[PDB]
């Protein structure tokens, strides 16, 4: 039977780990870390994740605020929060939850968050400084993917890696990541796009030593798909009850690994930002 | 037999319609568009790519000038003399010819290029525009290979794509074009490793409709690697004492759908598509 990984139980050890930092650095005589989120609107999965984050920032010690806004603020209004965020000294870490409404622009936003204080890496720069291998913070979700793989000790170098993608924001910096130069993943890797039909996902799947689904479709990975053995990582967030995109019962019998949701990606997720966080605030 | 797709009369086209762009931009009134290369050292097909993208501009109608610098340039001369063109107001496009020599970091100098001269797209504030949907301008080679499928009007949505990069900046682009939503292709991607099995290569060959070969190891992409119909774009650049690509090209000629050949079929795309990367910085 398919090992189960727990997110869960990994996020926790590290965010020990990032406690123990935040404490050296600020008996050293720093100051304490600072994080804040910007919440537009009243989407639930997003007030469910932010919740997420800033519990997360309390367990490890890193301060926090969440700025909830209306979703009739303008543009030209959050920059202008974004603007006294970047200049406050007290702020190492800023980013914004998404999505937005539709009258704001999302990549211009992003493109406003400090470059140093971008602890979910969304900035233009830091995406190019993530793809050239220029970088130091990673986005927090393809870190957490690749910190299971690494942590758990699945081999990469060499070997066959799917992605199936919901869209190219998520599946490609999983690739990049995974197939870059030894973070680094060494391994041949495959970006499904939403438009290939199951049955030539399939081909591509069953031939996978790793399948990492980020599709946000229900049971899109079954058993048949998986050669025996394989490494099955959920990141479909899918919803009276929360589901990825694994069947997970199905899976478990053929896998040699598989990760749960709730409780595998989501938790690493919250784990990497807050190492983002702390990587923010010593520079 | 496959459709031999001409590289040289797609890119010729590109050119036509570069020129006519160029030729109204200026008709209005505009600065002709003028287009700096620094080439360092004395790397034989540097130079022959180097003459190849100016001979393009001249018959285009951009300006262009060659900086050719010694390879004992030390990264700080280099430097001065890239700030000293992007403050230069008569240059549009600024590109400089890679390789550079060892002592020299060749990302320091790609994100000294500014990013609105960077007809290339190699700073890295223009990858992560590239990545995000944002650019401007693309990469030269990625954006030909597109040009190649779309212009000869190979489907790509939902399709099997398969490149096998030499190294990711090779690879990595031209996957992320293809992938991208509809340039943009709505295509699956496979971007094999440097020093993949060529047994393990094939896998995913096999199940490719359009394979992509940038890896330069000769005879990689055989017929027994390809599914009848497939489109086999050749970027590989091999010397046998010959050019060849990284397909076998008469062995492949039979099984194909589509081939394009070493010399004669990305080369030329390459440098058509600098062309269009230049009257989009001269237009800011
Ligand atoms: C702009 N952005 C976005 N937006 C975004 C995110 C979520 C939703 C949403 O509705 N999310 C759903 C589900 C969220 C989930 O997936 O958990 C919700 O919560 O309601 C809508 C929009 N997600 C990005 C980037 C980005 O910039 N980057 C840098 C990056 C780095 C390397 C490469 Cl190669 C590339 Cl391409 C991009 C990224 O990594 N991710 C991942
Ligand atoms: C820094 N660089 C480099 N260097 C480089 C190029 C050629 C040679 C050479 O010796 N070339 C030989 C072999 C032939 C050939 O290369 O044509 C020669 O010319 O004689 C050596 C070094 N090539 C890049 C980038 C880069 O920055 N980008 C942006 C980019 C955009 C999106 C993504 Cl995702 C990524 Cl990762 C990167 C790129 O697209 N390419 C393609
Ligand atoms: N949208 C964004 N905008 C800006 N930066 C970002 O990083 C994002 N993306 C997220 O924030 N993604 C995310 C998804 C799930 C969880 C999570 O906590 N999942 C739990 C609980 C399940 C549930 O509450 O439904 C689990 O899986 O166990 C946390 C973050
Ligand atoms: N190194 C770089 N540094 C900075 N920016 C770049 O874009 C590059 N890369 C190139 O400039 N790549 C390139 C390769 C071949 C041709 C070409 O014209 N090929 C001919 C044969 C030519 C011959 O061998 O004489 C053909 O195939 O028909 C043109 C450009």
């Amino acid at each position: 039977e398919a090992v189960v990984i727990s997110g869960r139980k990994l996020a926790q050890q590290i965010k020990q780990e990032v406690r123990q930092e935040v404490e050296e650095w600020v008996a050293s005589g720093n100051k304490r870390p600072h994080l804040s989120v910007i919440l537009v609107g009243e989407n639930p999965a997003s007030h469910s994740y932010v919740l997420n984050k800033t519990r997360a920032a309390a367990v490890v010690g890193i301060n926090s605020e969440t700025i909830m806004k209306p979703a009739s603020i303008s543009e030209e209004e959050l920059l202008n929060l974004i603007n006294k965020l970047n200049n406050d000294d007290n702020v190492d870490g800023l980013l914004v939850q998404l999505p937005l409404p539709e009258h704001i622009d999302e990549r211009r936003i992003c493109n406003a968050v400090s470059p140093d204080k971008d602890v979910d890496g969304f900035h233009v720069i830091n995406v190019g400084r993530m793809c050239l291998d220029q970088y130091s913070m990673l986005p927090a979700t393809p870190w957490g993917v690749w910190e299971i793989i690494k942590r758990t000790g699945i081999p990469t170098l060499g070997k066959n890696v799917v992605v199936a993608g919901r869209s190219k924001n998520v599946g490609m910096p999983i690739a990049m990541l995974l197939h870059t130069d030894g973070p680094g993943g060494d391994a041949t890797v495959t970006i499904s796009h939403r438009y290939t039909p199951k049955e030539q996902l399939k081909k591509h799947t069953i031939l996978a030593d790793i399948v990492i689904s980020a599709a946000g479709i229900p049971n899109l990975i079954t058993a048949d798909m998986i050669k025996e053995g394989a490494a099955v990582i959920d990141v479909g967030i899918n919803r009276p009850k929360l589901v990825g995109d694994v069947d997970f019962e199905g899976v478990r019998q053929k896998a040699g690994y598989i990760t749960p949701v709730p409780g595998g990606v989501g938790p690493m997720t919250v784990a990497m930002l807050m190492k983002n966080t702390i990587i923010a605030a010593k520079k």
